């Protein structure tokens, strides 16, 4: 099998669990933007999912209806939609919102919120309503509507509370933390825009269009393992929809209509093999054809080896401890060159050639 | 050469209302109704609130279609006993303490926005795939405070308690205060797919509590109406109006087959058996409700009921309707009217104390 | 290490019957447990004809969709009280009347096609664009006409007449000959979106005639279970079986990931469900899909754990030829109402009903 | 009893062109916009090719709902900024290299068949259940070849050289030749869910592409308006014209039932005009009373016979109308129902342009 | 305890393709057919594309699908008919001038996003609400360059002129050179909605083209497949192949399910519950169900024999106890037990067969005198 040896990892908290929720995006943001406190001398926090999910829902739902339903509305977001939202609406701590309250659990469960937000954010959005209601001072009625049923199935966001023996509002609990949004930049790689610019990846979770900075495949890279050997951890974006990227703790990318099938019916993932190492174009050719789609939010904390020296990174998942690595996963280093959609990254974390050429002071 | 009416006899009625942009003439007709039975029994003027009431017949038909998984249809209309089980089970309020409009800036309904919402809700858990539903510590439904919690947005906050004529009142304390009784008020219809002189629920989609109507035969049936009207009362009537004789300038006919509907004109008498056809074959369909309190003639001595509608006042006789004794007989779906309304003769025939 | 079941008390019923390839256990169950019935009643042992009854069934059914506009759902399923309005409205006939599978050369339903035809046909009329549906001279509606004549090719041409035993019948002189009568049965049930001790109608689909039933507490509800069993009586039973403790095998006990999406037998100490628990089952769809059997006796285990011995109408091949164990426990919890005579009920029950 | 106009000022534009049957009104009123900055800027005269535009912006839209797996929309609309980027990125080209309705024997746009089959294209790629989408040796996508044969097919062939007035020139050394640059040009807006002062992308359908605008408070917004004109520069104006006030006459001017389920001269002559606060502006864009945006190009302002204020609108359905292709739009009208327009930065009042931070 | 076959006669045939992730097999089969009509008639070894007629018959079928609004339905398969119209009507060309997958970089084909493209243009057209179609100044339709200029974007451009051995050739001029008639060939099926020994268009989606079938009692129908073996010929052959008989191991059987377990050691109700794989219905010889006419209608008639697959039958063969099987060449390349080669017991044909195509000197004289083929 696979035998990992850490070369190096930076600190991390608690594995989360998100359960059934595509908030993903969130949990891992949150991973981060945790390392980050750690790392800045801030110590640990807990910070609340479900309050910065709650709050985006509705952007996303204003969204939809803003344009008529181009824009979808699902359960899904981006690192964006967690740096705007802090700047934006706050923090809280873990225990002023926490997840499954509402129904008598301790893990999301968002099926039945999505079934009837869906529901009714279609019904403006793409319904034949000439003219949407508001009251005496113009806000929109079906607004309170989508914020009332969310608040039912997620939780009531305090205006108010006390954390270690100080009260805070969202706003000054976030002011309190000393993050800013523009300490943070997006980095991803591809051919359809020139390099060294910046453009909105045109995936339907970054609905807020949130800038990306384009790098060729090896700077790119080379950002990957200068944060981690300086200390910081990454915000990863990658598709996990994969044959390689397993059930048992591993991210591998290993070298390796039917007439018929419908009249009828290795160990290339469980050891070391040889990588393939794919170039800029094979690359472009897997995010233009839809075989690398599915952006899930991970956290990047370390680099590990395996028994042959092959390298991985360390990645911190959402999807609690019940798993070979106790919630933890390796990624070959061709697997996240390949797969990876995008990265967030403290701009210290930047080596500082590669800062120039982006024009980042 | 158009129609001059002379009323032969009118009971009490208030003010004629305007349901204006939502299908609750169920629940005006039902209070225009229950108004003038109040001014009968000497309580006075009453203008009690159609919204506090549409609000929570709408949630007890939405967790109808919920348990029927989406049988129940969820839509605008009602029944004249979803005001009669409304009045008992949640109580009644002033006007005043739930407006029409209110949340949007209006005085007057327009429910659109409201149902695209919750038909939509509604259809999610009813006709989904969700195979277990979201309950709370106390096994309290998450999808009913949603429903709830939007037609609040719509229509309003339903008052705990609030101050009337100088008293403090529970809506369920300003229903007693009434005197009104569920138990006093029957309905009758005439149909021969049932037996009778029999109780049955009449099929159709906004008797989704499936209240019980008495059967009588077609002359009968009518005999009520005069007595009702002759004797004091008035009658909550359920009609099918979707018919070239039922106009915009205020009359009901039933013409034998220009000047059909402009002028008085000899009526098709209908037999039981015609009556019959219609509701089976879908030409007698529509339930709207209104509120029968007169009786008229025309310049020819053609016999009419005098109908208040909830439309509004702005139509040639402010908002009241001339309905044929041939149109009623051929068009009616059921009536509402108190037991003491009722002819001697038929009460016994029908079995009512 | 599996089940071994020891009868403690059984009373008679009648061979167990196969609905095969349509949702007829309504039928079948209310026609196990009328038969039953006939031989407590000292008439002698009945074979009637499902197919019969499960065919007016429908046109009436199809009606009320029609009258409706859609709203009551056309179906294969129904009620117990589909069987027991059916006796007295069109009568019974003996099984050699009407035959399943007959028409296509089977000798067991399949009712797919059938099916097919007429949910098109209903929702043609009931939920379409037709504003005056046609009728013939007499007033007879033309639709009617056609809804009839597609069951008679699938089902079969209901009798007028015929022979049974020596002696000429019409369905409703042979329904009279039996002696039973629909006001004789009592449908009960327990739940608590309902004052105890009145009568509703089950908010389901197939009870689209609206058929009231008693509500009893739960404790109360068991014990007319037992009671009904142990003076001689069987029970109508209709349950949601879509359970992990409803098996194959003969016996019924107490039993949107992220993560999910990116990759892929022995006597038990049952839980004995609370009033509460029940209804949160069935006001939040875990118990829904309400399945007609017959419980005809009581049965313990090795382990003295009790059990109702129940006939199935799925045919005889299977572990107890066609009859199943359900756990006490499981009756608590997944029953959704029951039929029995009205002399099945404990005397202090039947007063707090009002039934005389 | 009706309107008569006198123009108090108005700027050189081109003649009045003729979308026919496509909603190309984007392409055809930023084209009226940039011929009128060539005039002013003693270029001359120049008749540009709509359809070569549409066509390489239609290509990138495909790419759009592909990418967004059909969150943003396929349709015949765009944005001011679609024009702007386009003649950077695919250069321009004159009006007789590519015309509209040469390919079907017509002399006019008529795009419906060209939108019925490209729209079920695109949407059986971007909405479907394909899961490697198939490419050629060279990593060329094939759906995008199919998509733009059969653009080619209805709208013509793009060239990839052609003579001008004796010169050769590619539809890039063409776009050179103008001196045209979308750096000169901003995009304005006025809302409140933004802060004023800054920059973002209006959150509608055709603007897909994500372009920025400037944000103005109402009274700012509508300064920008009169100084354009007054020194000499037009405006391409993008407004919702789906009001009783819009007519076919050539004037703007400002404006469930159980009953009817059952059963004034306000824009003909001169009228008091409600001039519109932030809010009634705001409301009118929130609840979707002003939605449907549709380009035009402000060229002027005039006076009816009772000193009411208009502004001079260039339109591109053709002549045949009262007032030859032109109407007249009231300034309360533009003020409540503009979307967004774009100036030459110039044309900004130095005071405003310092606000924007715009060099 | 499998099969072991033993060849009795088989005529020459060219090497097994693969028609892979596309319903073609119409073309393919009609293929195999024509070029073992080729190697018979004395003109050697031919390797004709499929793309190429493929291409041609679908933008034929599109606008058939225009035409009738609709009602014929656009899709990947065809019938025989289609291939001989074709080159009567297109030509043929070569394999190398229009290969599967040449366009996406593959060398087999794989059509389900040109079909995805395509069904929707022409439903668009078709099904849609257009009143007017557009047409240029010579009256040429524009949806039909659309069609046509997408199918080339994925399946190839056809060739105007091209070398062969050393010679140009058109299309026409190429299939000229191979000596070929439609006429030459006759389509025969078995079935009693018509009359015996007329002739009508078989009634299926990919009979578009509404092609003849004469019609064959079912005996002389068998006697036909016998005959054309035995004297040289193949036979195009479609067929129902959706059947638990007919596998993946290379087998298509007709067993009788009730005699099979009165020689099995099971009793009835010992059977019925043992598994598929102890069974043996498939896997090794058993006794044959021989359908009469009246079965074989039924099964048409009530959908049980429904799909035309398209393969070429070119001998016939015995397994160990005797028994008769037909020999298939199939399009699914040659990764299966007998290298792309199926064995269909006698039974299966006559009970599964919708249509054959033979040479007309391929039917027994008494037989195409009784169809009035001179
Ligand atoms: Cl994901
Ligand atoms: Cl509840
Ligand atoms: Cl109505
Ligand atoms: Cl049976
Ligand atoms: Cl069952
Ligand atoms: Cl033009
Ligand atoms: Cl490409
Ligand atoms: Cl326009
Ligand atoms: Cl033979
Ligand atoms: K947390
Ligand atoms: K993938
Ligand atoms: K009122
Ligand atoms: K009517
Ligand atoms: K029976
Ligand atoms: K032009
Ligand atoms: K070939
Ligand atoms: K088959
Ligand atoms: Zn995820
Ligand atoms: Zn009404
Ligand atoms: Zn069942
Ligand atoms: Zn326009
Ligand atoms: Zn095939």
């Amino acid at each position: 099998g696979f035998v990992f040896t850490t070369v190096k990892e930076n600190p991390i908290t608690s594995v989360k669990n998100q359960n059934r929720a595509g908030t993903c995006w969130c949990y891992s943001s949150y991973s981060f933007l945790e390392s980050e406190l750690l790392r800045m001398g801030k110590g640990e926090y807990d910070l609340s999912e479900m309050f910065t999910v709650y709050n985006t829902y509705l952007d996303r739902a204003d969204a939809a209806v803003r344009t008529h339903g181009d824009v979808s509305f699902s359960q899904g977001g981006s690192f964006y939609d967690a740096l705007y939202g802090m700047e934006t609406f706050g923090l809280v701590p873990e225990e002023e919102m926490r997840p499954g309250m509402m129904y008598a659990d301790t893990l999301s469960n968002h099926t039945e919120l999505s079934a009837l937000t869906d529901a009714m954010v279609a019904a403006i959005a793409k319904g034949k309503l000439r003219k949407l209601q508001s009251d005496e001072n113009n806000a929109m009625l079906w607004k309170k509507a989508v914020a009332a049923v969310h608040q039912i199935y997620l939780g009531v966001p305090p205006e108010k509370f006390t954390y270690k023996g100080k009260e805070y509002t969202p706003k000054s609990f976030f002011e309190s933390t000393g993050l800013k949004a523009s300490d943070y930049v997006s980095l991803t790689s591809y051919t359809h825009h020139p390099f060294y610019t910046q453009f909105p990846l045109e995936i339907q979770d970054n609905w807020r269009h949130g800038m990306s900075y384009n790098l060729p495949l090896d700077e790119f890279m080379e950002v990957f393992d200068n944060a981690i050997n300086t200390g910081y951890t990454i915000a990863w974006g990658s598709d996990v929809s994969e044959s390689g990227f397993t059930r048992d703790g591993v991210a591998v990318m290993p070298d390796d209509g039917s007439d018929m099938a419908h009249w009828l019916k290795k160990k290339l993932n469980t050891k070391p093999q040889p990588q393939k190492w794919c170039t800029q174009a094979e690359r472009q050719l897997a995010y233009d054809n839809y075989e690398t789609t599915d952006d899930h939010g991970m956290q990047i904390y370390g680099i590990a080896k395996d028994q042959e020296g092959n390298e991985y990174y360390m990645v911190k998942n959402s999807w609690g401890t019940n798993s070979k690595y106790n919630g933890i996963w390796y990624a070959s280093k061709a697997f996240v060159r390949y797969k990876t959609m995008n990265i967030v990254v403290h701009k210290d974390a930047l080596p500082k050639a590669i800062k120039a050429k982006l024009g980042i002071k």
